[PDB]
């Protein structure tokens, strides 16, 4: 069939690195584009194609109980390890991530639609706001 | 409210750059995850919490015509433009992207739930493989 329409999900993706070598992409930007995968979106028409492609990561799963520390490798980010504890103030779940950096940590708290995520390394804060699907 | 269950997608995210640095990520990954948006899903039952944390970049959309010779910028990859052209042979959808690499393209078909797509350049094929949703 030449009917290529669909949501198509990526199942398999080989020799992605000898391409890319290939194509002069730079090692570091390799490391990671290996390590994702693409969803692509094809509308077609006869002969006239739109695609749209999403390329996603998968980040390991973070789980833990309110009062409870418990120990965390950041491999998302710096691959280090802290000691997290997260308690609540009032509505704001607050993390402590007790290690070789100051003030590092982050507050996430609902307000109306709304996720608000505040995180802080040093004197740094980066702030994230999600909607609800 | 202390009830963040439920799926989240970022809208904003502001000073992710600032934040990565004082966590001493190296420059090139920096520069790939300020463009990275994120879903969160947040499964909690009381005080224990199951997140779930996917991180995805959206690709520039490619519309084609077959038979119509189209100019490219590789964005995605190594940011090169190309003329590509795609053409019919049988069912399988043949691109060539006539530019400074040699024997640079790619083809594209359906066999039974799957879509194929193999990438060639130079001496080097990479081969991919979707599953319909």
């Amino acid at each position: 069939t030449r009917d290529q329409n669909g949501t198509w999900e990526m199942e398999s993706n080989e020799n992605f690195e000898g391409y890319m070598k290939a194509l002069d992409i730079d090692f570091a930007t390799r490391k990671i584009a290996v390590r994702l995968t693409q969803t692509k979106v094809i509308d077609q028409d006869g002969d006239n194609f739109k695609t749209k492609t999403t390329s996603t990561f998968r980040n390991l799963d973070v789980d833990f109980t309110v009062g409870v520390e418990f120990d965390e490798y950041t491999k998302s980010l710096d691959n280090r390890h802290v000691k997290a504890l997260v308690t609540w103030e009032g509505d704001v779940l607050v993390c402590v991530q007790k290690g070789e950096k100051e003030n590092r940590g982050w507050k996430q708290w609902i307000e109306g639609d709304k996720l608000y995520l505040e995180l802080t390394c040093g004197d740094q804060v980066c702030r994230q706001v999600f909607k609800k699907k």
